[PDB]
């Protein structure tokens, strides 16, 4: 997270960290005790053994509830920048109480309105490129960016219905490397994407790119 502030306990409940090789690699969201919701960039194509999450800890090296994998399925339409979901099932399963929560989803068909305040979260560098990654989560708020403008600065292709943007015009304030899967909520705190991509991170005009749950949120509903 890029011009972020730290997490305090309890934030985003359903959070989780997830290494890769023992080492950061992504975020992702608890939907219920043996599901986790993530980017499918994060794990498609890559070894399903070399993952762990973990839950209940800003820490994303210690402290809290871990699982490992026992599955992974992409969105069947996931491709590159696109339909960039995917569920993974948790070998042990995790209960909700204590700074331990399952997150609440976008509806099936909803789309996020320009202005409106977002919220992001992760375990990402805090610049480009990034030499370490902070070990206690962070946090941002930023603006959704209409589709029209995202295309404009993006291209019309390259922002597919899928996917929504925020950021900042004049930048300063994204999510990063290191952040993708992780929640992006809105003034409700309803789940309403997941980092996905961008051009660089906090570049002014290059809004960040996420996931929409609403979009895929069948996909969702189906393996849940």
């Amino acid at each position: 997270i890029v011009g972020g502030t730290s997490a305090s306990a309890g934030d985003f409940p359903f959070i989780v960290s997830i290494s890769r090789n023992g080492g950061p690699w992504c975020g992702g969201s608890l939907l219920n005790a043996n599901t986790v919701l993530t980017a499918a960039h994060c794990v498609s194509g890559y070894a399903q053994s070399g993952f762990q999450i973990r839950a209940g800890s800003l820490s994303r090296t210690s402290g809290g509830i871990t699982s490992s994998l026992s599955s992974v399925r992409v969105h069947p339409s996931y491709s590159g920048n696109n339909n960039d979901l995917a569920i993974l099932k948790l070998s042990t399963s995790i209960p909700s109480g204590g700074n331990i929560g399952y997150a609440r989803l976008a509806a099936s068909g909803s789309d996020p309105v320009a202005g409106s305040s977002a919220t992001v979260a992760g375990w990402g560098a805090t610049s480009e490129g990034g030499s370490s990654t902070p070990v206690n989560l962070l946090k941002v708020t930023v603006p959704i960016v209409s589709r029209a403008t995202c295309r404009a600065q993006y291209g019309t292709s390259a922002i597919t219905n899928q996917m929504f943007c925020a950021g900042v015009s004049s930048g300063g304030k994204d999510s990063c490397q290191g952040d993708s899967g992780g929640p992006i909520v809105d003034s409700s705190n309803t789940l309403i994407g997941a980092v996905s991509w961008g051009n660089g991170c906090a570049r002014p005009n290059y809004s960040g790119v996420y996931a929409s749950v609403g979009a895929l949120r069948s996909f969702i509903d189906t393996y849940a």
